[PDB]
Formats: C-alpha cells, structure tokens, sequence
C-alpha cells in the first residue's frame, strides 16, 4: 500500500509565497484522498500493489478495464503530489549542468521560464504544467488532470521523464490567489527546487 | 459580440448558502473572463460573431480546427454561466409536473437528489452536473470543464435540453468549502430556483 509522505518542511516554510492554509489542505486533505482512493482500487491487485507509484503508472494499459480509471486520476494524483512536495524549497538557486541544458534548449533562462508560464496558464480546467528531459532535451508540456508525461503521449497527450512540475489545478491557489493564476505562477518561482530538480536531472531515471 | 450578462439579483442574494465573495468574483472576473475570450476568437469569424452563444455551441464542428477549443471553452463558458445565474434563487419549491416528472423517472425526489449527488460529487476535475430532458425523460449527467450537453454527446459525451446545472469547478466553491464539495452540493438544494426549471422544463426548448 502507499504512504501519504509527511512534507519535507513545515506547512509554512514557503510564505509569504505560498499560503500555509492551503499547504495544510493539499497536503492532508488532498493528498491524503487519492492516497486513500488508489490504495483501495489496489487492494484486489496485489501484483501491481507491489510496483513503486511511478512504476505503476506507465503500465496503466495491463489493468482490469474497471480499474483504470480510478487509479489514473488517484494514482497519478498521489505520484504528481509527491513529486510536488519534493520539488518546493526557498532559496536555492539554478546552475550548474540543469542551467547549462536549459540555455541550450531555450536559448536563455528567460525563455525557458516564458514558455513554461505560457503552458501553465494555458492549460484550461484542471491540470499541471512539466519540465520533462524527452531522450536528452528539454522540453515543457502540460497534462489534464492528474495525468503525467510518464504515463505516455497515448493517454496524456505528452511523455518524458518529468524535472519539475506545477499544479494548476485550482485548490493549488485559490484561497491566497483566487482567478489570478498568473500570480501564483510567478511566485511559483521563488519556491521552485533547482536542487532537486538539477538531482533529478542528473539521474535521468 | 457577448456581453456579461447582468444577475437579477445582488451579490449576497444567496447567503447564508453561497458567499457574497465568491459570487462576486465568479461572475466578474471569471465569467468575464470566458466572454473577453469568446468574443477575441470570433473577432475573426464574421460567419459566428453574431449567433446566440446557445446556437453556437451547437456548431462547434463547422468552427475551423484552430478555433474549435478556444470556443468551445469559453462559449462554453458563457452558456453555462449564463444559464447557472439564472438557475439559482432561494424561496422557491419544487411543484407542479416537474416534481411529476421527477418521481416518475427516478421514483422520488429524495432519490433524485442523491444521484444528483453522486453524479455532482463523482465528477473528477472541473466540470458540471446537470438535470437533462431527452426523449421525454429526465436523466442526470455530467460534462467536463465548459462542455454542455447541447453540444452532443460526441463532443461533451451527453446529450439532452439542461433543466438544471451545477458547477463543480473548484473555483466555485473553493473559498467557502475548500475541499468539501459534498458539503458545497447540499448548499446547492437550497438555492436552486426551481421555478426556472420548470420553466424550462414546460418550454422543452
Ligand atoms: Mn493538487
Ligand atoms: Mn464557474
């Protein structure tokens, strides 16, 4: 079965960016419910109950018709959360070889950022917005829901190993940002975690 | 072009139930919003500019490919809004032959509402519940993000003239409900204008 994984820091170790009250709600409220929800669909399933989460979205297909559904969106919600927490610090800064790639793919740091606020903003309803390593470029993409490039172009529309990733989806940041989505990507910025994005990078897998 | 359409009633018409805040916002920022756009879109389409947001979105597939999304989003967004404000006022009740037509397709009203529940509480991401007229018989579905049922099921997957609808879109009850969208779904009861439903209901069209 799957853990709610506790949060790296406390609930308001990203003010004044991003609000306390909803880090404790996404994390507690949110997360734990599609913890609870795949941990339930798996119960039948104790072959693919063994797989690590990251594992066991990319074999969505090998699933009981029934089944599939349910875990993309709770399953993907809890493997997109995960990776969420891990990849929110204050005061870390961007460089070394995830620098370098960067400016190679996009031209500039400032380029980079452009697109990946375009295709966060963009994205209409619920959804999130990827810096995903596709073979060896970068490359920015966005995904419905709780669908993630790791589950394949065939269900959400993108692939690639993901570095980093925002959530869009409206209990992201409505109690501190309401329709201001733009807002919240901008500070999004200031939270973002280059050092676990540039060791995800690094490991490639 | 589109117009925001004006609400027959104030901002806090609907306390204690739905806050005056989110009313507020929801209607001149977001629905705002979905008309800016809309009319951005069609600024190009001489042929579309000038039809009934309703009859619209009707005719997505006539729309050239790269206008199809963004309309159907946004005029989406305009239909569904527009029809929400003016499905929702307290003091009325349920009566007549809708409440007829409601025991008879789904044996009593309390049955009725809970699969409107259901429906209303099983829609995973944004989207909208509704109470649908088809064949003479009423059904409940529900659409993702802006889709509506006048769209034709292989578009928004339901067909059917809307009686009733409710928004589910985190935005909608997010600032008072947080992740509570049960407890946002049972406030609704006490705000949905029943008389316009029946209205709706007796014109059939
Ligand atoms: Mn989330
Ligand atoms: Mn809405």
């Amino acid at each position: 079965s799957y853990t709610l994984p506790s949060l790296p820091y406390a609930y308001d170790a990203l003010e004044p960016h991003f609000d306390k009250q909803t880090m404790e709600i996404h994390h507690t409220k949110h997360h734990q419910t599609y913890v609870n929800n795949a941990n339930a669909a798996l119960e039948s399933l104790p072959e693919f109950a063994n797989l690590p989460v990251e594992e066991l979205i990319t074999k969505l297909d090998q699933l009981p018709a029934d089944k599939k559904t349910v875990l993309r969106n709770n399953a993907g919600g809890h493997a997109n959360h995960s990776l969420f927490w891990k990849g929110l610090k204050k005061g870390t800064t961007l460089q070394g070889d995830l620098k370098a790639a960067i400016e190679r793919d996009f031209g500039s740091v400032d380029n980079f950022k452009a697109e990946f606020e375009k295709a966060a903003a963009s994205r209409f309803g619920s959804g999130w917005a990827w810096l995903v390593l596709k073979g060896d470029k970068l490359a920015v993409v966005s995904t419905a829901n709780h669908d993630s490039p790791l589950m394949g172009e065939a269900i959400s529309g993108a692939s690639g190993f993901p570095i980093m990733g925002l959530d869009v989806w409206e209990h992201a940041y409505y109690l501190k940002f309401q329709n201001r989505r733009p807002d919240y990507i901008k500070e999004f910025w200031n939270v973002v975690n280059w050092d676990e994005a540039a060791a995800r990078f690094a490991a490639k897998k």
